[PDB]
C-alpha cells in the first residue's frame, strides 16, 4: 500500500542523453539511432534571443560547428537541419543504446517524466503534468535545456516533451519531438503569456479513488450529484468540466471500489465547498491534480 | 528555478535488478559483482512466517534450489549464506553492469532514491526519506520485497536500504546491505510496534530556505528566537529538537539567501502556532520535512 508520485525508470533514457556545443552554447541533446535531437536555440548567441532569425543563424553554422559528446565519445556530424523548433544533427554512428521508443505529443491534463539533464549528464527524475495551459511546473535550472519527458510501456519509450524556455512566472515551456511548442509560446525573449490554468478535475477524482484503496476515507458522505449540478461546482471552483469520457475512463477505479462516480464527485463538490477542515488525503493538505487515472491504476496493481 | 520532489537517475541500480525464486516464492535480489542479495524470507512458507527459524530452514535448501533469473539469463548458483536478514547467493559470473558501489547505513532525517521492481524488472522510482522512527512511507505492492533505496555520488551508488516489510499500519521497513533492520522490526509476522514519529525540524527549515530561493516568501516576518525559545516551540508540535550541529548544516543556505537560521526558525515558528491560514509553500499546504539541507543545494545548483 501507499501512494506516491512516482516516475518511470529513466535508465532507457538516461542512455541516449548527449551534450551539443554550438559557438560558446552547450545544452542536452536526445541521441536516437544516428540522429541527435535538440532544441534549435543552441545556435543562438545572448543578443539573438530577442528576435533570432533561426533561418539565418542556421545558415552561418556547418557541419562541425556542432560539438556532439556522448559521455566522453565523439560524435561526428554529417548533416544538421531544423524542423520547426528543433535541430536535427545526423551523425555516422548509431547509438548501440538506442530503446524501442516513438514521438508523441500528449494532450494536457496528461502525466510523464522528466530526467532533468546538464552538460548531457543526468541530474534527477521526477514525474510532472501537462497542465491545462500547456505549461509545466517543474525543476529546471540554466542548462536544463534538451532535458525530454517521457513515458515507457514494458520496453517502448514514448517521448513527448523537451524543455526549451522557462518563462518570467517560473513556469517551464517546451516542444514533442518534432519541434512543435506546447501551447502559444514560440523561442523568442519577448513578452508571452500563458493561458488561464484549471484544476485537472479527472485527475482529481482518480487520486480520491487512490486514497480510498489506501484507506483514507474520510471524505466519502452520505450524498450524491449529478453531472451538470457538479459542474455547476466545478466552474465556481475552476475546475474543468467533467464529461462523460471522463466518466468512462474512471470505471475501472469505480469498480474496484464500489464507489459511483457521481458519488464520488459529491465528496469532491463537498471538499471543494467546505475545505478538508485541517485534515489532510493521502498526506496533503490539498487536492491533487497530477495523478491520471492511469497512473493511479499502474501503482495501485 | 521550481523545486521538485526529485530521485536520482535509476538506471545504474535498473541494471543490478534481479529475480530470485526459492519454492514458490519470488521476489527482487541487488546482483553486484558475483553476488547476489536479497531478503532472507524468500525461503519461507506461509505457515512460516510467524516464528520461522531461518537457520533451520536455510539447511533444507541447496544452491539449486535458488533460482535467480538476469532478464531472460539464468545464473548459476555456486553459494549460499545468510548475514543477519539478508541472504547472500554467490554466482559463477559477475554482473557486467555492476557500478561503482557501497554499502552504507543512513541516519534518520536522511533521505534516499527508491527504485520499486516486481519479479526483478523495475516499476518506478520515487525519494523518501528515513524517519525519526526507522519506517519509510513509500509504495510497496506485494512481491516489492528485494527493491533497494539508493544515493548516487558522481558515479559511486551508495545502497543504504532493501525493502523487507509492510506493517499493518501500512508504514514500510527494512534493512541495511549488511541485514540490519532500521528500526526495532524483525522479519516475523507478530506484532511489533513503530516508535513514536517526529517531524524533522533541520529539513523543515532547509525547505523553507528553498522557498524564499524560488519565490516564495510571504512567511518572512520580522521577528527572531533562540535556539532554546524555538526548542520550546519544537517540543510542543512534536519536531525534532534542534542543535548547533542542525545549524551549522543550514549555514550554506542561510548564507545564499542572506537569512540567518534564527531568524528563520522565528518564521517556523510563527508557522508552526498559527498554521498557514490557507495558503501555501512551493505549492503544499502542510510544512514537508522530506528534504535535506543538501538536496535543496544540490536541486538549487
Ligand atoms: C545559452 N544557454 C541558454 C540556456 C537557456 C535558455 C533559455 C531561453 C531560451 C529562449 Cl529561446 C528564450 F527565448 C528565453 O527567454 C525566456 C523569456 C525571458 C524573458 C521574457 C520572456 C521569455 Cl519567454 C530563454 C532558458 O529559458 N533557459 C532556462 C533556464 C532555467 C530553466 N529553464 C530554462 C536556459 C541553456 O539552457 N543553455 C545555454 O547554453
Ligand atoms: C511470498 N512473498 C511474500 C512477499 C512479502 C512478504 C512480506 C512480509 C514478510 C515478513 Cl518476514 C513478515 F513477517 C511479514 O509480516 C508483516 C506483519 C504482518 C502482520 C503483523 C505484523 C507484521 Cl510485522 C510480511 C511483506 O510485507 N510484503 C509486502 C507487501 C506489500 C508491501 N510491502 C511488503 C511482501 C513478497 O514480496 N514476495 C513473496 O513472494
Amino acid at each position: 500500500s501507499g501512494f506516491r508520485k512516482m516516475a518511470f525508470p529513466s535508465g532507457k533514457v538516461e542512455g541516449c542523453m548527449v551534450q551539443v556545443t554550438c559557438g560558446t552554447t552547450t545544452l542536452n541533446g536526445l541521441w536516437l539511432d544516428d540522429v541527435v535531437y535538440c532544441p534549435r536555440h543552441v545556435i543562438c548567441t545572448s543578443e539573438d534571443m530577442f528576435n533570432p532569425n533561426y533561418e539565418d543563424l542556421l545558415i552561418r553554422k556547418s557541419n562541425h560547428n556542432f560539438l556532439v559528446q556522448a559521455g566522453n565519445v565523439q560524435l561526428r556530424v554529417i548533416g544538421h537541419s531544423m524542423q520547426n523548433c528543433v535541430l536535427k544533427l545526423k551523425v555516422d554512428t548509431a547509438n548501440p543504446k538506442t530503446p524501442k521508443y516513438k514521438f508523441v505529443r500528449i494532450q494536457p491534463g496528461q502525466t510523464f517524466s522528466v530526467l532533468a539533464c546538464y552538460n548531457g549528464s543526468p541530474s534527477g527524475v521526477y514525474q510532472c503534468a501537462m497542465r491545462p495551459n500547456f505549461t509545466i511546473k517543474g525543476s529546471f535550472l540554466n542548462g536544463s535545456c534538451g532535458s525530454v519527458g517521457f513515458n515507457i510501456d514494458y520496453d517502448c519509450v514514448s517521448f513527448c516533451y523537451m524543455h526549451h524556455m522557462e518563462l518570467p512566472t517560473g513556469v517551464h515551456v517546451g516542444t514533442d519531438l518534432e519541434g512543435n511548442f506546447y501551447g502559444p509560446f514560440v523561442d523568442r525573449q519577448t513578452a508571452q503569456a500563458a493561458g488561464t490554468d484549471t484544476t485537472i478535475t479527472v485527475n482529481v477524482l482518480a487520486w480520491l479513488y487512490a486514497a480510498v484503496i489506501n484507506g483514507d476515507r474520510w471524505f466519502l458522505n452520505r450524498f450524491t450529484t449529478t453531472l451538470n449540478d457538479f459542474n455547476l461546482v466545478a466552474m465556481k471552483y475552476n475546475y474543468e468540466p467533467l464529461t462523460q469520457d471522463h466518466v468512462d475512463i474512471l470505471g475501472p477505479l469505480s469498480a474496484q471500489t464500489g464507489i459511483a462516480v457521481l458519488d464520488m464527485c459529491a465528496s469532491l463538490k463537498e471538499l471543494l465547498q467546505n475545505g478538508m477542515n485541517g485534515r489532510t488525503i493521502l498526506g496533503s493538505a490539498l487536492l491533487e491534480d497530477e495523478f491520471t487515472p492511469f497512473d493511479v491504476v499502474r501503482q495501485c496493481s
